[PDB]
């Protein structure tokens, strides 16, 4: 069992869940794969009788009547069928375990707290829509942001999926243009034109909202709009540098993705848009900051009057900051629900914590838990952290197009 | 062949010189370890042989001549004795190779620019205090400093290890009270009690310079006061706050880390102190910074008239960012050589591309060579990395008690 040490306090624990790993990653004793972005009914019965005793775990009934019945019955359905169906509890409890297992997640504290909407009778999508359209509602709360997943029908032998193809509920248009430059969010020029492609009348500013284009199983793609009243978003300004308001930034309260897939128990359900609310460096650095996404550092940089001839001023990290800034002030101003990433990962370390006592570990991955500003001012740049996958779990899928 | 891609750019490789790893790391494709600090004879000659090879591939001359002639001496060599001496040819080549395997190290564009001075006929701690002293010396420079490696004795069977009791040539003292808590470096507080507990006569400031612990053979240490016009340093002030240098902050020129164990061709030096020039962060971040350093965060914030009763103010991070700048101008002031880590990743990212060209890929590890400031501002946070080891090689050894 893995030793992990904490190097600004001297703690030391050893990581025993990690010997449950459910599934394998991409390293191997001759070279770590740690950085890389992307790392049969006997396997379907070894899966769902794995997650029900986690089940059954969980509600202290392990070893029970209720629990062997529940383990034939699922033999029985999986045997006349190919497959099988959760109970609804056992939904609720599977979409949480998911949240709580996922290694790249600052915001695990709250695992607990999730909002489990169940859509696994959907049965268009126009439905589709509906469902999503209450889940962006009751998520965003008009600012008091609450953490909710629809799940939608599971994949079955027989039909195609339910899929989102957009990756967010939530996300502005990138408009490719000549000369070459994109127009609004780079990260979003192919679902742009996908959207474009499929009849959509597209805009020209830099933060228009998508629509959504919602696949129902074995039908093409369809496009809805959102109503503008239920997308929520906050301009964003400084509180100390008023010509930051004039740059017409904004950014969305909302962030609801929606192109992950969800594996409880052996199921898959390729359609679970689930959302949260931010952390602050994902807007203010890795959105705004980016050099392939909005790239704004030197123009606020040139603002702020530094020097941009030479790297020693530092002029990056402070004009950076001040965006981060001009976030969190915004986003406050706005009621919005926010999270800085000093708050976010000393709330992450207590979650360590609370799941070293509960389970013997936790699966993290340190290169996504540390925030992009800022490392060694957080605390868990000086935890060791063991990386693996447990189920159930959310997963990265192709793209449908 | 894993395949590597850089995210910014949208560039594609594939390391190819992963293939050649030979000790194993840390990881499985069960569970990642990339984030610990530390990952957990006929042998000779097979180790010898390979970088016998490794040298001749490197002059053009695999496939005869010396080649062939140079392989029987070895084996002749550890025949007769059990043992073999290095070329100082080849000592060169394996140190400045060393170097360039080193997986956490940002500044390798500079690998193939390497002083090396051979002190294997060294045999008192008298003869490697002037060792150590010739190489402060030159490295320093008068403040244009300059790499340099020295190599003592290589560890033979049958008799005691020439060892540096220090981590680096240059260390400040850390003191206890009443209440454990330090006074000086806290990194330091181990070496500070054995130094004192061989004679040394405490100091009673934050940045006193200790002396050296030098082991020659089966003897124990001997301390060496280092002549104070040796150890240049330089006094911390602020370009424009003109209150920092009142803070009374200094710090070194020199990094020159003395407890490593180079390892050549299967010899082992556990004693060759190597150093380099300074990246900013190192010292205004981490040794500056770190809780568990001299954790100064708080003290500049008061300073600057910060909030610091929220998180949200980021506080952290503006002082942080002024640290570092304060450590840049001042080493420039001083004219001692240092690097900030925009230009230092930048330059790693022209290493990667080098390294490409001429091996087919470079073991890197992300979560050391991302900077421990703006992180997502420097380029090397876009690229995917490969980690694994390559001889020859620096390796971490145990402590000589
Ligand atoms: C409640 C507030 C939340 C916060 C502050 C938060 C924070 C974050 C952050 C910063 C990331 C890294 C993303 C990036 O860098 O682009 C992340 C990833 C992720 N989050 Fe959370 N999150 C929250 C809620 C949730 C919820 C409700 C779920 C699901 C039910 C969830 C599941 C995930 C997953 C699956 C990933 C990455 C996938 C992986 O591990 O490979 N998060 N989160
Ligand atoms: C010339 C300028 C150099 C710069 C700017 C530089 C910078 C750095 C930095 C920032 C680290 C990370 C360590 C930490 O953050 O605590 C590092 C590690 C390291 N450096 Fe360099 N360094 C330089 C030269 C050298 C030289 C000359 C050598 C040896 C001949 C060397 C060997 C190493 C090793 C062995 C490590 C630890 C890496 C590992 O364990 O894989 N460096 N360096
Ligand atoms: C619920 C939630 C809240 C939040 N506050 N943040 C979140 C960020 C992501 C997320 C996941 C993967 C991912 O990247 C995947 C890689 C592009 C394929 C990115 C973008 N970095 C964000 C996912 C969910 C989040
Ligand atoms: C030549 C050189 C230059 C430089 N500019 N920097 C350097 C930093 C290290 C180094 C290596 C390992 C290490 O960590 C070991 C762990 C504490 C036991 C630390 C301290 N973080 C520094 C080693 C050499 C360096
Ligand atoms: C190549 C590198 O793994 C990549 O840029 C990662 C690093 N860490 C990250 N961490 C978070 N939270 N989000 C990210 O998108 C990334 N990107
Ligand atoms: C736990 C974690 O591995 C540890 O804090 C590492 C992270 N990255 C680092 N990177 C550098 N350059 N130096 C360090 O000391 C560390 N510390
Ligand atoms: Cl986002
Ligand atoms: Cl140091
Ligand atoms: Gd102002
Ligand atoms: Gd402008
Ligand atoms: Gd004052
Ligand atoms: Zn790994």
């Amino acid at each position: 069992f893995p030793r992990v040490k904490n190097w600004e306090v001297g703690s030391i624990t050893y990581d025993t869940l990690s010997a449950q790993a459910q599934q394998d990653g991409p390293c191997t004793p001759r070279r770590c794969l740690g950085s890389l972005v992307f790392p049969a009914p006997e396997q379907l019965l070894s899966q769902a009788r794995d997650f029900i005793n986690q089940y059954y775990s969980s509600i202290k009934r392990s070893g029970s009547q209720a629990h062997e019945q529940r383990l034939q019955e699922v033999e029985a359905e999986v045997a006349a069928t190919g497959t099988y169906q959760l109970r609804e509890s056992e939904l609720v409890f599977g979409a949480k375990q998911a949240w709580r297992n996922a290694p790249r997640c600052v915001g695990r504290i709250q695992w607990g707290k999730l909002q489990v909407f169940d859509a696994r009778d959907c049965r268009s999508a126009q439905e589709m829509f509906t469902y999503i359209c209450n889940h962006i509602k009751y998520a965003t709360n008009r600012g008091n942001l609450r953490s909710a997943i629809t799940v939608f029908p599971q994949r079955c032998p027989g039909r195609g999926d339910f899929r989102i193809w957009n990756s967010q509920l939530v996300r502005y248009a990138g408009y490719r243009q000549q000369d070459g430059s994109v127009r609004g969010d780079p990260a979003n020029v192919e679902i742009t034109e996908l959207c474009i492609q499929h009849g959509w009348t597209p805009g020209n500013g830099r933060f228009d909202v998508l629509p959504l284009l919602l696949q129902a199983p074995d039908e093409p793609p369809e496009l809805f709009l959102l109503p503008p009243e239920l997308v929520l978003e906050v301009p964003l300004e400084h509180p100390t540098l008023e010509w930051f308001a004039a740059l017409g930034l904004r950014w969305y309260a909302l962030p609801a993705v929606s192109n992950m897939l969800l594996e409880i128990g052996g199921l898959e359900f390729p359609a679970a848009p689930f959302s949260g609310w931010y952390m602050s460096t994902e807007i203010g650095t890795r959105n705004l900051c980016d050099p392939h996404r909005y790239n704004i550092l030197e123009d606020v940089a040139v603002c702020m009057d530094l020097d941009t001839r030479t790297t020693s001023s530092l002029w990056k990290d402070k004009a950076a900051v001040e965006i981060n800034v001009a976030v969190l002030h915004s986003y406050q101003l706005a009621k919005v629900t926010i999270v800085d990433h000093h708050a976010a990962t000393a709330s992450f370390m207590k979650h360590l914590e609370n799941e070293q006592k509960a389970r013997g570990g936790c699966p993290a991955d340190w290169a996504w838990i540390v925030p992009p500003i800022s490392g060694s001012l957080t605390p868990v740049f000086h935890q060791e952290m063991v990386n693996y996958f447990l189920s159930p779990a959310f997963r990265y899928q192709p793209d449908p197009w």
